[PDB]
């Protein structure tokens, strides 16, 4: 009487909680752990979906909030849905549109009925209810659709956190009932609770009672402490079902990815690679190369001789160093292609080490290259790794 499972576990680390798996979605199989870039082209500065396809990306994020006349998710009235609008043959994960509404507008109010917004020019009100959030996602046809949740700042403390956690449970059940096409789209729940161990445990116990295809860990991209960050992640994965995906939203730093894979997470997203490129910085196994600095002026090697991305096939560090100072826009595009490929290659290398039963050794190699010697790893990541049985040498 159980719903079909979209995830297949290929290998599990004998020490940590690391998992190598496959997502079987309507638009093809996705290898996990997977970083998911933003396929939405709401930015002049970015990477096209055709280039994401060339990099091997088989699932990306896509949303329509940036379209239309008013803020909030928008219907596109396209025959082929958001896949046709994006020209994307692969998998799409679509947000609810609620986080962007309460975060960017800042004039929105959250009630039990949904997210409300009074127009700036005339005061016309747009209400984003769980019914309306799912009806839009059904029309977009995305492969994975996210629950509309009551998002609170992780730093904000008080009954508001508990209020949002219970409201997210009530909204989750509203999204389930309103969700047509469960044969084509997978609705994920979002675990709330902020930094409170008892609130998240209540949300974990309650939300896992629903038979949604996947579960997401929300409310942790905020500026909390790294100790509270990894503890809430480990708490979540310790009580989420192992036979279903775990989506940790908003984490993109290389060290945060390796640790949270070791904590049992399967899916990630973050605009960190794009923002890193705009500082003239390229992601490497040792951190990031600040290519604007003149040490690369006559450095004609690629960013990374091991990287397979087109930027490292065609352009050198010197060309990018000069391009950052003569055409900053074109250089941002080349670094964006690389930084996104580094994320893809990092996740692919993590998965290979889990399949080959050498994930703990992979983490030591990663920390040594990232921080000099694995013992120089940040204290918070040492605590998180040791809590699942990975010590650094
Ligand atoms: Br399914
Ligand atoms: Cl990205
Ligand atoms: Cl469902
Ligand atoms: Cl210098
Ligand atoms: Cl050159
Ligand atoms: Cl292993
Ligand atoms: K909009
Ligand atoms: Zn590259």
């Amino acid at each position: 009487e159980s719903a079909p499972r979209i995830m297949r576990l290929v290998a599990e680390c004998s020490r940590s909680r690391a998992r190598a798996g496959e997502l079987w979605l309507p638009h093809g199989t996705v290898a996990t752990p997977v970083f998911m870039p933003v396929g939405t082209q709401a930015t002049m500065k970015g990477i096209t979906t055709e280039q994401l396809d060339a990099l091997g990306c088989r699932i990306c994020l896509g949303n329509t909030y940036h379209l239309g006349l008013r803020p909030g998710p928008e219907l596109i009235q396209k025959a082929n849905g958001l896949h046709g609008f994006m020209n994307w043959p692969h998998n799409l994960l679509t947000d609810s549109g609620g986080f962007q509404m309460v975060s960017l507008v800042s004039l929105s109010e959250v009630t039990e009925e949904g997210v409300r917004f009074r127009s700036p020019y005339d005061g016309n009100e747009t209400l984003l209810s769980p019914e309306k959030s799912v009806q839009i996602q059904n029309a977009l046809g995305s492969d994975i659709i996210m629950q509309l949740d009551d998002v609170v700042s992780s730093t904000v403390t008080g009954p508001r956190v508990e209020e949002a956690m219970y409201r997210s449970i009530r909204w989750l059940d509203r999204c389930i009932a309103a969700h047509q096409r469960p044969d084509k789209q997978n609705l994920f729940a979002i675990i709330q609770g902020g930094l409170d161990a008892d609130l998240r445990a209540t949300c974990l116990e309650e939300m896992t009672k629903r038979d949604v295809p996947g579960f997401a860990i929300g409310g942790l991209s905020g500026g909390e402490s790294k100790s509270q960050f990894w503890r809430m992640v480990a708490l979540s994965t310790s009580r989420l079902p192992k036979d279903k995906p775990r989506y940790l939203m908003g984490v993109g730093y290389a060290t945060d990815l390796v640790v949270c894979v070791a904590l049992g997470c399967d899916m990630f997203d973050c605009v960190f690679p794009t923002r890193t490129a705009r500082f003239g910085s390229a992601l490497v196994p040792t951190g990031n190369l600040q290519l604007r600095k003149k040490v690369f002026e006559k450095d004609f090697g690629p960013i990374d001789p091991e990287c397979t991305c087109p930027t490292c096939q065609k352009h050198s560090r010197a060309f990018l160093h000069a391009l950052l100072h003569s055409d900053n826009t074109a250089a941002l595009h080349h670094l964006t292609v690389h930084n996104i490929a580094y994320q893809l290659q990092l996740m692919s290398a993590v998965r290979t080490s889990i399949v080959e039963k050498r994930f703990p050794d992979f983490v030591r190699d990663f920390m040594g290259a990232m921080y000099g010697d694995p013992t120089l790893c940040p204290t918070w990541a040492t605590d998180a790794l040791a809590s699942v049985g990975i010590t650094l040498g």
